């Protein structure tokens, strides 16, 4: 059985002020620095197996918190860079609500639905789960011989995480949003349970944790 | 939005021994009980609104020792009692594995199926729901004007809350097995959002420890 652990970065100054991040490489703030090494503080004691991060500064700053702590690398991939919000980053809560009211609240309810020149929870999971798959492919260690509970742990944002496992568990997508949102610094836990020698759809995850902080 | 925290118990004198427990009224261990002492001070911070706990000792004892810290009254409720097991209540993985060979994985997968004279996930869901909804329409502080946050507290036991959960999330019951268990006095959080399956049930926080 496999580990794969997924930590949100820490607070940035868009979280404090409730506006659309998306894509934007918005900076970690003080509080969300030492927020990232509480949290490597706690991770750091599973001993992960390797690192890998969304390449935005506020995911990457965290991950190296992490990568300081074990004195693993962490390795980068676009694929784990949050929602793609479209014409809605940089805007906030209270901006988008009036252009387009209702819009908002619809959208968390819709994990198809996209602002305009976005992405929806869908699309950010179909850019994202492939990932899964070729660490399942690549890292044989994982899960596997020696010591088997050492974590995968990815290192991202809010949205992606909850499309990434709601795709993993194979949730339908209807049953998507009941996942609410991670906090800073707080990281969600599935493990990969496959019969002896199956295939990556044939694997059935399980959550075992979902939003837990330091 | 309505806070609803469900807590498991801490390590029992029993757990260590791959034992099916169901409704075995098992004892805490002392670790269970500095457990249950840590778990009221972090769970404690956020005042509860109201604590409702299964009978069973170590979900009982785990409550009292809440209600200790917060100065309630722990309310006792017997739709918090674990999943019954049935003919499986007692006996270890192997002997299940070597009576019925693959019965228990499957049965892990199965959220309608039950032991021979046991409950299914589902049937835990259907005997402990109505005392969510009773609450729902019972305490209106609850979300409430002057205090919107003070959670309600069940206190109770990992097949319930998995079952429980998922049951509140509208979760379809192919998907059921996909919220694993939760450890020695780890917390649940669902919120509830806008009759009463008129709300919708948010996952907050899933298997989170102290």
């Amino acid at each position: 059985a496999r580990r794969l652990v997924m930590l949100r970065h820490g607070q940035t100054d868009y979280n404090v002020g409730s506006r659309m991040q998306g894509q934007l490489d918005t900076e970690l703030s003080e509080l969300g620095r030492t927020q990232a090494v509480a949290a490597a503080e706690v991770l750091g004691k599973r001993q992960p197996l390797l690192i890998v991060s969304s390449d935005l500064r506020r995911a990457y700053d965290t991950a190296v918190k992490l990568g300081e702590r074990t004195g693993l690398v962490v390795r980068v991939d676009t694929r784990l860079r949050e929602t793609h919000l479209g014409d809605w980053q940089g805007l906030t809560h209270a901006q988008i609500d009036a252009d387009a009211p209702g819009a908002r609240l619809a959208w968390r309810e819709d994990a198809t639905w996209a602002p305009h020149g976005g992405e929806s929870r869908v699309d950010v999971a179909a850019r994202s789960r492939p990932l899964v798959a070729e660490l399942v492919a690549s890292e044989p260690e994982w899960g596997g011989a020696d010591e088997p509970d050492r974590p995968v742990v990815l290192v991202a944002h809010g949205g992606l995480i909850a499309a990434l496992s709601a795709a993993l568990l194979k949730l339908p997508v209807a049953n998507w949003p009941a996942l609410g949102g991670m906090g800073n610094a707080s990281w969600t836990q599935l493990s990969g349970h496959w019969a002896p020698g199956s295939d990556f759809e044939s694997i059935r995850w399980r959550l075992d944790v979902w939003n837990a902080s330091a």
